[PDB]
């Protein structure tokens, strides 16, 4: 119905917002676009699903989420395919898991004090009659 594409879109709105302020935090700076395949060959033989915001505001504008759970599945796997690639005791490994960590508990936060339950229960029910 148009009533259910004027709640997507309502939903494109309120995640393009959130993935915006994430991506003007100085400390995720290492996240706004894909990890370099000439600059760091060794990436995606260790990372087979690499993603990035730039790549999520793409999904976003591809109509690729009808829920925010399958939005936060692709922020858990930024922070994810961090942790996993730079798991070592020193200064540079830790300081990308930190901000990794940062990256995810921030939207987590965002998602909790501005997100409706009830929007976000209708949008899995629109997915679910599909
Ligand atoms: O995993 C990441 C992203 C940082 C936030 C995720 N890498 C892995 C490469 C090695 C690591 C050396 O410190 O830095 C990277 C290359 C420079 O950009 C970026």
């Amino acid at each position: 119905s148009m009533q259910e594409e004027d709640t997507f879109r309502e939903l494109r709105i309120f995640l393009r917002n959130v993935t915006h302020r994430l991506a003007i935090d100085k400390r995720f700076r290492v996240f706004t676009k894909p990890v370099d395949p000439d600059e760091v060959p060794d990436y995606r033989t260790v990372i087979k699903e690499p993603m990035d915001l730039s790549s999520v505001i793409s999904k976003i504008d591809l109509h690729k989420y009808l829920t925010v759970k399958d939005y936060l599945r692709d922020i858990d796997l930024i922070c994810s395919n961090a942790l996993e690639y730079n798991p070592d005791r020193d200064p540079g490994d830790r300081l990308i898991r930190h901000r990794a960590c940062a990256l995810r508990d921030t939207a987590y936060a965002i998602i909790k004090e501005e997100l409706d339950e009830d929007f976000e229960q209708l949008c899995e029910e629109i997915q679910e009659s599909r």
